[PDB]
């Protein structure tokens, strides 16, 4: 290809692919999740998470592999590891981590491809660094409310609520 | 200048300047240290607050200083004294005190250009008398919700969420 | 929090926060210098420099901080050191040299967030960058002006009233 | 109370309430009065008085006092002494007497929280000062009609029925 | 008059616009304290429950007696007996035994007007009847609030907003 | 009359609806005097003047005097001392002394009504004492750029031409 | 000037204007005194006649003046003698007399300008020839009705508002 991009920079653009991707799907699990536990407004809020990670951030990536004639390739990152969850306080923990991953991702594919000179993907990866702290901002918000002391499920759903 | 304004009461308009710019530096600094504690909606409240001290507090005062070719002064008065923070409840005393300061304010040069016949002073600062009533409400309102008895984090951000 | 910002670099946002400030303090002091000189549009210009400051500048620091769960400081870094001025000239030299300093202060918080690999910094400081450029623009041209030789005070005023 | 007003003056406020309220009470009982006199249109411009009594005069003091915490207190003020009527004129005499008192009382309290430095007291008698004319014309105009000689019922309905 | 209406009918009906009066007195009053103690809502809901008595009760019942050519009087039974109140389940209490009382009236007026085979009093007392419990629910849904377990000040401030 | 003012305080409202008249005449005057040393935009602005004193501060004079029942006397003081002009510089000049005194008239009816607990008559100067200001820099800025140094007729011509 | 006019013609047509403020000032004075004779649409009827010579007369007058480069002069010919009212005909009286001394002056003025064959004078004052008939008959109307047989206040109110 006419664009000649490194396979070290591409094989990271789409292992961040899979990182958001990876998240999407932990978080279409933990809306299940949290929907059992009796948390309709949390589990819409996780359902609202994953539909952001495929139409913002998993759309940007695919599009620009596709920009500099790249291959995407999906793989067992993609799938995240999952452990039982007893309590909505748990699920936003498992949240938390993850997301926080997907911020630390980002900043790994940032710092290489400048490192590498590739200013291409530096550029395309400004908006996930603005979004990240966006995304992670978000869960932890609500992290902090089922976490707060003597709250109720009611007024985790109230608030949580105002979110959608 | 034809306007011949005594320096005296121009420097006490100075001062409110100042008093009102340190509120809005409080406000700042508190919206920050509320997020920090997890209070996302009281955060948003600061900056509400401030951003109305400069849009039409320091705003009409510099205003009406122009109208009367005198000089603003910023100096030290303009910077709070900040102390340290550990709850919601430490941030609301310290940004009830510092509304009740420029209430204060407000009065002294409310009377002394009166007393000193500055007439054209004394009808600026009318707007200033009724204004300092509502926002020593609004940061009184919210002092009372983050003191009242057998509250969580969850009610206060509701709360005070309808106020923006 | 989550977020585990460098400190470091956010006391440098913070510092910087207080540089535009101290413009903001200048310019505003500058309008009632200039209208009290007789240029009511000069005066005019630095009200709109020192809005400005507060509107675009200033907010978008102290929204950043609360983004990443950091604490905004006010401090005498935000007091600008008042001379006194005889001139419209005068004037625009003390704001030329004020908005240059922003330019630097600007630069440096980029640099170091940069060195840092602190991106989400460097992100945020580009905005800042590009507006850096044009309010130094603003100024020089208006310094520009009031130091071209021949010029008289109506010819400054309906120059720079086109700028409003 | 963080506004720490002067019980004494409050107090003043309170009363100059039930002041207003007399004079509402009295215009809704002369309304009924006049009626019964014939006087249809002087009916209804007694509604018409004590209604704005009600949702301008009264509804601004309640609210005033709420602004600064202070209690309203309803008492034997309110309730105007009746005398009997028997012609139209002696229903003017009667309410113009009451409008006077109310212009008294604007007066006393707006006199005695200048004196007592009740800046924002004398702030919200401003309007209550220019609105007592107003109220003091109205009804002294129609004293003026239905003491005019040689005017008929027909004379006073129709005139009277302009100002509805 | 024409209209030849029974003194003692016309009696009650101003005996009942005494009663609605008292509730409006009381109300408005209530409004000063319920602020007082803290509570925002509380209190512009019982500045909505007194303005409704005036604009919806009074003035339907002055106008019924100007429509049948009768005097309305105003006296003691207006003015409220004024207890002190320390919480706002006293204030509630307050107000709920003097809605229930405007309640009873009304049926007294409506069973004794149409005793007197008086059915224009009868007819015009049904708006009454069926607003009355509009309006003792109202304050008992109010009650009900304060006084249920284990709510804070923020719950009943939150739900009594939703009825503004 | 019911309203029982002051006939010396209501002299001199009579005295300053003279004063502003009299302003309006010598900017009549200026008008003519401008026109003719080639001034037409300068002109215009007179007419600005004196037209706004009578749409706005006779206007406002007259209809408080009826609002209380008090006569209106005009009198020598409305006739202008009029000297010869020979440059717009010496027109400036006085209409610079014109607008100060009466600034200067509208302060010493504030404070005298207000010493005299004439609250209607000091209710009713605030809107002079605010205008007044405005009027005053109004002519205080075309003073400014006629005595600029260095000025010609098109540099005032064009400024003035702003100011319509 | 290149219009050259002859000062004589300018010196009458200034004469002029201060007839028409003359009558201006007197209806102005007429206003207050038919208000405190009790007469508020006779008073808004004065009112209305000052301000239309200020709009339409004295404006017309002193924007021709402006046209030929001529000077306005303002002296004691604007100042109307004042005898004392006790009744409203005595009032009509004096402004049947102004406004036919008005309609006088614009004969002269016409007259001698054609003499003098100034026709643009002759010209200009063609919508005075018009308008002064206008201006002459509404007083007269005016008079008319105050002076008919067994009229009353209310009779001259009802009609004199139909001309508002
Ligand atoms: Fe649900
Ligand atoms: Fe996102
Ligand atoms: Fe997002
Ligand atoms: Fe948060
Ligand atoms: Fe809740
Ligand atoms: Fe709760
Ligand atoms: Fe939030
Ligand atoms: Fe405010
Ligand atoms: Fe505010
Ligand atoms: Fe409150
Ligand atoms: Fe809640
Ligand atoms: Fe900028
Ligand atoms: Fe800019
Ligand atoms: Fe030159
Ligand atoms: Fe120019
Ligand atoms: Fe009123
Ligand atoms: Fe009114
Ligand atoms: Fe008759
Ligand atoms: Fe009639
Ligand atoms: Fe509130
Ligand atoms: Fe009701
Ligand atoms: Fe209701
Ligand atoms: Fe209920
Ligand atoms: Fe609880
Ligand atoms: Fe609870
Ligand atoms: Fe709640
Ligand atoms: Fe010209
Ligand atoms: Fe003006
Ligand atoms: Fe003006
Ligand atoms: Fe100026
Ligand atoms: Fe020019
Ligand atoms: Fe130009
Ligand atoms: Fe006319
Ligand atoms: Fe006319
Ligand atoms: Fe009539
Ligand atoms: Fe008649």
């Amino acid at each position: 290809s006419v664009f000649n991009k490194d396979e070290r920079i591409m094989d990271l653009v789409s292992k961040h692919y899979n990182v958001e991707l990876c998240a999407a799907n932990l978080y279409f699990h933990l809306a299940t999740v949290s929907k059992a536990l009796g948390y309709d407004n949390v589990a819409a809020f996780f359902v609202k998470m994953g539909s952001d990670k495929q139409s913002a951030h998993m759309s940007r990536l695919v599009k620009y592999m596709m920009k500099v004639d790249s291959i995407l390739k999906i793989n067992q990152i993609s799938v995240p590891e999952l452990v039982s969850f007893e309590t909505i306080q748990e699920v936003l923990d498992a949240a938390l981590k993850m997301e926080s991953k997907v911020r630390e991702s980002v900043k790994n594919v940032t710092e290489i491809s400048l490192l590498a000179k590739d200013f291409e993907t530096f550029e395309r990866m400004q908006w996930f660094v603005k979004d990240s702290i966006e995304d992670l901002e978000e869960i932890s918000d609500v992290w902090t409310y089922v976490h707060s002391p003597n709250v109720n499920l009611i007024n985790i759903e109230n608030i949580v609520g105002k979110k959608l």
